[PDB]
Order: structure tokens, then C-alpha cells, then sequence
């Protein structure tokens, strides 16, 4: 990871290494351009799963605010969606992808947010444990290192 | 849920970067001693941060033979050679090797290159006192990991 120095590999890497690290049913990367616009740029999933390049899924053409929560350190672990108070219309976006526990953590350095390193469990709900939330997020920020290492090279 | 309050990905101060290193990687292993073994700009090493379980021995307590030069057993580290020793009375080193480690009570001996791109920062090590020991792949792969994000933000610093 720390040697590769093209972005794609490092997104495809993550989130490899991360659905292995979770043994979970999906890993994204949800990647912010200049705008803080983001993008589903990788996905690993386990066999049968819905992948997110076959749906088409709504998402407001402007930064949310929730994209600052993340910026400034916030990590969202649910165990299960139905049950966390989730507006409808983020619940019809998960939908397609079957999601039932869901868990948020941000890519960034110095408030400087790549993107969002997302895991899935479909199964069922799956509450996440801390060492596994400590170890995604390190994978997280290992692969924020090398990101933004791109640009200082 | 939130991120740690500090993260040694946005260190930016080096001897943070070397206690941190040296503080995770004791509580990962669990072992008795985690020291960096820093390179200066002439391939100098130097023990820079050590965490140590109670009741062993401090590295900065000793004096500790260490040839003034760098010698060629760094090559192998610089080029990612990881070395895991259960038992180093019965690893066929060198009596003057023996020697360096006999004062520090070492059995087991893990020790992983801090290394991006052929820049070697330092070595990552870890401590048995107790017991011989050996290292698992689990724990060999976590601890290298752990050195390489070391190193990663060590580089970052020159840029920035
Ligand atoms: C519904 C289209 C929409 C309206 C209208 C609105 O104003 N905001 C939403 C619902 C909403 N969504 C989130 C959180 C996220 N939205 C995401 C967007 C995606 N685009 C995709 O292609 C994709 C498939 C993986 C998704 C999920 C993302 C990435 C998030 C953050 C991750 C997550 O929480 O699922 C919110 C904020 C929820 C909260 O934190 O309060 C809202 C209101
Ligand atoms: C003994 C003074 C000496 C002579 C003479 C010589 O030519 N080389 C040695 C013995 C020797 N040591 C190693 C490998 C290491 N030596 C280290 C030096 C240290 N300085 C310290 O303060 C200290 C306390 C922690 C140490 C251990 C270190 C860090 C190493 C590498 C890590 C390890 O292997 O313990 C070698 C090379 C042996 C080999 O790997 O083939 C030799 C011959």
C-alpha cells in the first residue's frame, strides 16, 4: 500500500484490504473531488451481492453537511439501519444495495477528507466492534497517507 | 463513534512519530519491549524511543557496544528483509550480537525495516524477556504494517 502511486490502485487496494480486514459483505470508496462532490470510485463485494455500478442511486449535486462531520473525525457504526432513525430517502439509497449494518469512517489528514472508507454487512445486522472500527479506520488513513502523498510527488 | 483524538497518521514531529511507533506497537504484540532503531543521514542507527513492560531493563540504562559504521546487515532491511527469532541464544548470531542483547534480557527478537522506496528510516523492533517466543504471520504482517505507516509519515515530514 505505502509503495503504490496511482490513485485507482490505491482505492481498489482499500477497499480489498478492507472487506478482508472485515470479512464483510461490501467495502466502498467514496471519493471527494475539489468540490467535496463525491463518488463511489471502488467497491469489493462478496459473491451475489448487489454491486453499486449496476444501480442507479439519487444523490443531491452539493456537498451535505454531514461531508464536515466526517472531515472533522466522525465515524458512523450502525448495526442496523432500519432502526437508526435514517431519513427515507437515505434508506432508498442503501436499499438497492440490500444494506443492513453500515459503518462510516473518514479518509483524511489534517482536515483534508479523500473520501469515505464504507462497509456494508447485507446478511444481516452486525455491530461493529471497536478494534475492528479502530483497525478499518487505521486502514483508512494508511491509505490517506499515500493519497496524499501523490500530490506532494 | 470518532476518530482517536490523535492519530500517529498526522504526527508531524518526529520523536511523536517514534514514541507512538514504539507505545502501538507494544500493546499490538503485547511483548516486553518495542525500540526504534533510527538511521541518521549517514546510515547511523541509533535507539530513539523504546516502551518497555515493567521490571525489564531500559535500552538508555546500558551501555551497549555499536560499531560506529554502518554495517552491511542494514542492506538486507533497506531491500525489506524482516527477521523473527524465537530463541536467540539458539539463532547461530555472533557472540558480540549476543552481547548487544544479553543486558536488554532478550529471547525472542522481531525486527521489521521502517522502509519506503529503498529510504530506510529505521528498524521496528520488538522484545521477549520472558520467554522465548514465536512469531506468528498475524503478528508479523500487524507489526510491519505498523512500521510502514511509521514511515510513510517520517517521509511526509521532508515534504512538508
Ligand atoms: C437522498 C437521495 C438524499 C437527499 C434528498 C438528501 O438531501 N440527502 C439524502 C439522504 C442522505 N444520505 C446521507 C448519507 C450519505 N449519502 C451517501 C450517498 C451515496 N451515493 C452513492 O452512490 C451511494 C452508494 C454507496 C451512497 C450511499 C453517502 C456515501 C452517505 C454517507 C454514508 C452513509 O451514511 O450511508 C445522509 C446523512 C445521514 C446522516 O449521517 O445523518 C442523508 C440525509
Ligand atoms: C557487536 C558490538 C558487533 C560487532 C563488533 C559487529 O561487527 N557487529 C556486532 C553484532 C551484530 N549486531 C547485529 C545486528 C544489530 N545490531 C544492533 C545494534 C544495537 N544497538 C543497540 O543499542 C541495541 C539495543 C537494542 C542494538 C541491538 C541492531 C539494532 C541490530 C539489528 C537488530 C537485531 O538483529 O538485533 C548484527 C547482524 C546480525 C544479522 O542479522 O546477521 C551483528 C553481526
Amino acid at each position: 500500500l505505502s509503495e503504490l502511486r496511482d490513485r485507482q490502485a490505491i482505492f481498489e487496494t482499500l477497499v480489498a484490504k478492507g472487506r478482508e480486514l472485515l470479512a464483510c459483505d461490501r467495502v466502498i470508496v467514496y471519493a471527494f473531488d475539489d468540490n467535496y462532490v463525491g463518488t463511489v470510485v471502488a467497491e469489493s463485494v462478496a459473491e451475489g451481492w448487489p454491486q453499486a455500478r449496476d444501480q442507479v442511486i439519487e444523490d443531491p449535486c452539493f456537498r451535505e453537511h454531514w461531508v464536515e462531520a466526517y472531515r472533522q473525525g466522525r465515524i458512523q457504526a450502525t448495526t442496523d439501519i432500519f432502526k437508526a432513525g435514517l431519513t427515507e430517502c437515505h434508506l432508498n439509497q442503501l436499499r438497492p444495495l440490500k444494506v443492513r449494518a453500515n459503518l462510516v469512517v473518514p479518509m483524511v489528514i489534517d482536515d483534508q477528507l479523500f473520501g469515505l472508507l464504507i462497509a456494508h454487512q447485507c446478511s444481516e445486522p452486525r455491530q461493529w466492534q471497536e478494534i475492528e472500527i479502530d483497525q478499518f479506520s487505521e486502514l483508512a488513513s494508511t491509505g490517506s497517507l499515500v493519497l496524499e502523498r501523490l500530490h506532494f510527488l
